[PDB]
């Protein structure tokens, strides 16, 4: 009886276990830390004797992932495309797609310019995927405390000033909000500086997160697209922007949105209908409506990034693909 | 004369005592801790010389369970079903049902896919049942203090921040309220984080418990149904919802419900009449009426879970079975 | 997993690496410190095995510079002019221009009175260029703390009085604002004295930065032109000055500018059109409009210096080249 659930459990059949799985998992953890700034806890491996090849991932002892690999599962390719086809299944909780390939098909797919995993790697490519879906569950008050203690080696004055400006709960909330939107918190020096700059003039954690996002726009654009090539952008029309802006209500803890269920459902439906034509799109809205749009779209569309006009500079061309726009619904259908 | 009643006493006849009873009881305690997050105290075994095979369970020296096993009691099956029939009695305080089976009938029931206990196990399966009915009696201020002290090994900052936000009596009240509704408090890290997040914006312990329940909805649904198969759902109609919502009165300590005895009795009667058609149903109501419905139904219907719409996500289909709805009674019978 | 991104990474192919690169880089860092007052962190050299000669510069692990040198790249000349022509490419993020020259052409260009780099020097001349574009990213609260601690050896009383007058966040903000406009902070004694003088009478960090700029006008003019020869000056007309002055709005944290997007775009367009006739021009405006003009022109025109009338004394002749002037746009086009 030890209070506190074990953070990370990976349960595997004895066949799936390998001698190099530990180092492979550690390398995946180091890659995730470098890519996101979130230091993950150690993965606890549990060998489960089972005739059927099954693997499960439990976060804090709650099963979040389960998958039975087929008997022919020897080469794995995350995602789907035209050049590769065969033995494709969709992972639960809308993580993405996985394809199982034979040796020659895996070789030709690797030659095509894709990553193919064999052996223990196939486990990591799965675990990493799951770990990428629940990153925000690994950054809280204690983890923020750990990051701040680590930052005191070279930035003792910065950490002291940040603590002078904000309590640890607000810092943890800001870091968690950043992590939940796939924004890396690797650059703690810049994030802490931005929080110090804006804390006296702003008490709302959501607005502080928006300011930090603006300060990190270089990294956000670098991660969204490695190259300067024009990636498609879907603009939110002025009708939706004003509809969501008029719903902003301010209380002592900051501003929230007060929109009807019909409105949110119709914007979500039209956005989803406007997302099926291409694999990836970036939704761009105004500065004062980006966070509210995200929080009314994060429940269903979690993997789509919501960008703000201030988050893209004037040195990047926009290549607008579509322009989604609607007016109110309850008062009058209007555009909807 | 030692002040403080002994928490857990199991009194057995010498025949029922076994050499492996201690380890069996300890395993049951470890299972209960893993399933509920509540660390139970040590069970004190008292051998009572009696010609009649009897066992009693006393919580804090008050007899809460008593049962005389028959002479043919050698295989025990908790619950009732169609495939198994014979020597069935109903446990007191509406715990459930117990069936005593012969060797061949126990073998066929085990083959049918049920759990059958023989020997000392039959005691534990009974004790565990009793322990599952009075879990909320083992989580108080001292037990909350113990859990927080245990959590300080890896989450010292989290515990310090929680103490900064809330006094120990409110934390204990929240934990007890969670335990009383069969919500596991195993994930203390998430519960403490939610309490830290919502404590500045909310002083009502019931509302804080509701927020923690919302944060734990993944585990709640996982426990209510292990699989994704559609389990039946009984919706509370809008008439009952508005009737109970109009009765909300707010004082300095928070909001309570002020409903007539006739109203509560009629809702309880109709809910019970709507529960007899199937073995298990999940009552689903609005967010602002879930706690009040629970506290007006917990006295009689303790084993039925009251869920809120926010507690089920949009990724689960609802399969509505019935729609209970009534208007007021005293002003006019209306639907009732 | 070490929290805190590595500040300075230079990634080179093994061919570009040299035995004297370390000392060359250190000399460049000492020159930059002497010229700007900003102590740079150590450059971390990473040798990347690649068939193509490529070099990248990453600030806090974010790639900010990338360039593939050609096979004939043996002599490098930063900038462009009439006497030198051949193999010229433009660096990204509008840093400037680079020209690759052959041995005899490099010799004749050096004789013409220009600096030509061969070997490891060609790397530094590139890195320095990049380091000159992002100097403001190396001066924050921790770096300000370091400079103040260094200043306590000979100016303990001055540092104590400055701390008595201002908190470290405001001092860091002032230093960063000075560095971002290519104003050296080498003379910390004078900057701290000015901040002590003006802190009781002024709480706005932007106004304090303006006062420090006024106190440092001797160095600013010395850096802008080494000689007393007449360098061209572009005056901002009274219409633009009054248009931007009427937009000044004051809140509890100081004064900001509230101008329409059309206004800012038209002033930027006319300034850019008025900058193409000559290689270098100095924009001169009023004292109360210099900072606002800079902050509405820094995003696009970062390398052009915005001067104030108080920043030039009466001992220097002005040699006005152009007089840009416009009225409002939205109310009426007027001059625009």
């Amino acid at each position: 009886m030890v209070p506190g659930a074990c953070p990370l459990i990976l349960r595997l059949s004895p066949t799936l276990h390998s001698a190099d799985l530990i180092r492979d998992i550690d390398a995946m953890r180091w890659f995730l830390f470098e890519d996101t700034g979130v230091p993950l806890p150690e993965v606890n491996i549990e060998v489960l004797p089972e005739p059927t090849e099954k693997l499960t991932v439990l976060l804090y002892q709650e099963p979040v992932f389960s998958l039975s690999i087929p008997a022919q599962a020897d080469y794995l390719l995350i995602g789907a495309d035209a050049s590769v086809v065969g033995d494709s299944q969709t992972l639960p909780n809308g993580m993405g797609q996985i394809c199982w390939l034979t040796k020659d098909m895996a070789h030709k797919a690797q030659g095509f310019g894709l990553d193919v995993f064999a052996g223990s790697q196939r486990i990591s490519a799965l675990l990493k995927c799951v770990l990428l879906r629940h990153m925000g569950e690994f950054i809280g008050v204690q983890e923020t405390r750990y990051l701040m203690n680590a930052m005191e080696k070279n930035y003792s004055e910065l950490v002291k000033e940040l603590q002078r400006q904000l309590p640890i709960n607000k810092i943890a909330e800001t870091l968690q909000r950043l992590v939940s939107e796939r924004v890396s918190i690797r650059d703690l020096r810049l994030i802490f500086g931005t929080l110090i700059d804006w804390a006296p003039r702003e008490k709302d954690v959501l607005m502080l997160t928006e300011y930090v996002r603006i300060a990190l726009r270089r990294h956000i654009l670098r991660r969204l697209n490695p190259e300067g090539k024009p990636l498609p952008i879907l603009r939110i029309g002025e009708g939706i922007e004003n509809l969501v802006r008029e719903s902003i209500r301010q209380t002592a803890m900051g501003t929230y949105t007060a929109l009807s269920s019909r409105h949110k459902t119709q914007i979500l439906q039209l956005i989803e209908q406007a997302l099926k034509q291409s694999a990836k799109l970036f939704i761009v809205t105004s500065v004062d409506t980006r966070r509210f749009l995200r929080k009314i779209t994060e429940a269903t569309l979690f993997d789509v990034p919501i960008l703000s006009w201030q988050e893209l500079g004037e040195e990047s061309l926009i290549q607008v693909v579509e322009s989604i726009d609607l007016s109110e619904e309850e008062l009058a259908d209007n555009e909807e």
